[PDB]
């Protein structure tokens, strides 16, 4: 069984969020359950430098112009790179410029990527050829297509990393992407009047999977699938949408062997833990005091993530004696409004805006509680984070974190399931009261051990997720 993932970032080379650290994991952890796997990436610069003995494979014309297709290895796993530099060879972020503008040729950009993929099946790299393409969110989504309209040489499935993107183009650019024009209809990636590349990925796939099995659920929804949802329950009845829970890579998340920590520490030596909160407390400038509960932030600061619900709650933490060390970036109102409050309470608020990797483990490391309010949440990694390093994750009860935390109600802990605190409603009262048992458990320093401890039992397995990925593409 050869698998080529289709997608846009890898980490550690080139990551702007969750699907980075999952095409960074998913891949080895097949290759160990028995799935020979590669991946495909446009060559993005940091991607082309990371990839140090990437070989030319071939040479093709397309619809974009020419690529050089580049084989090369990272941490040991098969690497194609289309080399296509009129396109790629651009700093910064896969989908905007520096003004944060969406590239005006990334119909072109994304609609090559799919393409590429789609070309593998059908022998551009004479030496290895896929049986399945898996695509990953709307950037691949034209791989099932281009795949569909040459025959279908290979299967393929389309996982929905969130739903939201839905890689919107006018019409006309099927003039662009040579495609069938047959192919412009809502029996195909028409949407709304326009091309979406989501919808090519969810329509022309053999299989779609999303990243959580109740986000699989949510998708079905209007509330959830903004308009798709009809093509997904279809492709429910059908049985070809399912659900399949993300890992978390142990390389890179792990108290007990972070070298991004002051101090490491495991589920048995939290005391080790101590001396990453006092570092952080110091770091961002607030009361090194480990009598308080430090609350934290690492996230796009957006209501999709709901941050709002944060800032509006801030007061209400604040007057409990809690403090909030936050790390983000996103909606420059709430950008703002985070840094009126670290001024306005400098010792009880730390904040800093923008993108710093090694920082998150920081506040991952030291932080007592990990603040995930999100309005939708296909899986939510940072809260998986949180479980492992014993820093409860606060969330709502929606998409992968409905799925992975399990609330402090007597129940769970008289279980002794109880791994952090679940809220139900977007609003920042609601948001409030989670925030309150957060308060009620930190007074009960032995009870709050005993959900520390919980938290970090739970196992997130790539090699498990890679046994369910090989059961369905056996099944196609
Ligand atoms: N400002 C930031 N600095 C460092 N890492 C960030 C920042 N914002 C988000 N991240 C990281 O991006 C990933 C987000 O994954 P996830 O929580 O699943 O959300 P999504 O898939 O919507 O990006 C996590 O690794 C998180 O730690
Ligand atoms: O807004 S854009 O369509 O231009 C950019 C992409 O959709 C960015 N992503 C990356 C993957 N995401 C979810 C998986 O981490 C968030 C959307
Ligand atoms: O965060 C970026 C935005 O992406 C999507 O368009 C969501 O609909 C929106 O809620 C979110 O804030």
């Amino acid at each position: 069984m050869q698998v080529l993932h289709v997608c846009s970032e890898m980490f550690p080379l080139l990551k702007t969020g969750g699907l980075a650290d999952v095409i960074g994991a998913l891949p080895a952890a097949q290759i160990a359950d028995g799935v020979d796997a590669r991946v495909l990436l446009p060559a993005f610069p940091d991607i082309r430098r990371g990839v140090t003995d990437a070989q030319v494979v071939s040479r093709r014309d397309t619809f974009a112009g020419h690529i050089t297709l580049l084989f090369g290895h990272y941490n040991g796993v098969g690497i194609y790179l289309i080399d296509a530099p009129h396109l790629y060879d651009r700093p910064g972020s896969p989908y905007h410029d520096t003004n944060l503008f969406a590239y005006t040729d990334n119909v072109l950009r994304f609609a090559l990527l799919g393409w590429v993929g789609a070309e593998m099946a059908s022998g551009l790299d004479p030496f290895w050829r896929p049986d399945v393409v898996h695509a990953h969110d709307w950037h691949a989504g034209l791989a099932p297509a281009y795949l569909a309209a040459r025959g279908r040489p290979a299967k393929s499935v389309f996982t929905v990393h969130n739903l939201a993107y839905q890689g919107m183009f006018y019409a006309h650019h099927m003039n662009d992407i040579q495609l069938p024009w047959s192919f412009f209809n809502i029996h195909g990636l028409e949407f709304n009047g326009q091309i979406s590349f989501l919808k090519a990925g969810l329509y022309y796939a053999d299989h779609i999977t999303a990243v959580s099995p109740t986000y699989a659920r949510e998708i079905t929804e209007p509330q959830f699938a903004y308009g798709m949802e009809g093509l997904l329950q279809q492709r429910h009845r059908e049985g070809r949408l399912s659900g399949v829970l993300n890992g978390v890579d142990e390389k890179i998340w792990s108290p007990e062997t972070d070298l991004l920590l002051a101090s490491r520490y495991t589920r048995d030596t939290l005391e080790d833990k101590a001396e990453n909160k006092r570092q952080l407390q110091i770091a961002m400038g607030l009361k090194v005091d480990d009598k308080v509960p430090l609350f934290a932030v690492v996230s796009r600061l957006t209501s999709q993530k709901g941050l709002d619900l944060v800032l509006e709650a801030l007061p209400g933490l604040l007057e409990q004696g809690g403090q909030l060390a936050l790390l983000g970036a996103g909606d420059p109102v709430l950008q703002e409004g985070f840094l009126a409050a670290a001024a306005e309470y400098p010792g009880q608020v730390g904040v800093q805006i923008g993108y710093h990797e090694a920082f998150s483990h920081r506040i991952m490391g030291g932080a007592d509680v990990i603040l995930v309010p999100s309005r939708f949440a296909p899986c939510g990694l940072t809260q998986l984070y949180g479980l492992k390093y014993g820093t409860l994750p606060l969330v709502r009860r929606t998409g992968g974190l409905a799925d992975t935390v399990s609330d402090c109600s007597l129940e769970n802990l008289a279980d002794g399931v109880a791994s952090g605190f679940v809220f139900e409603d977007s609003n920042a009262w609601s948001l409030l009261r989670a925030i309150r048992r957060a308060f009620v458990l930190w007074s009960r320093p032995s009870l709050w051990r005993f959900v520390q401890r919980q938290a970090m039992a739970m196992d997130f397995s790539w090699q498990v997720a890679a046994k369910s990925y090989r059961e369905l593409y056996y099944r196609l």
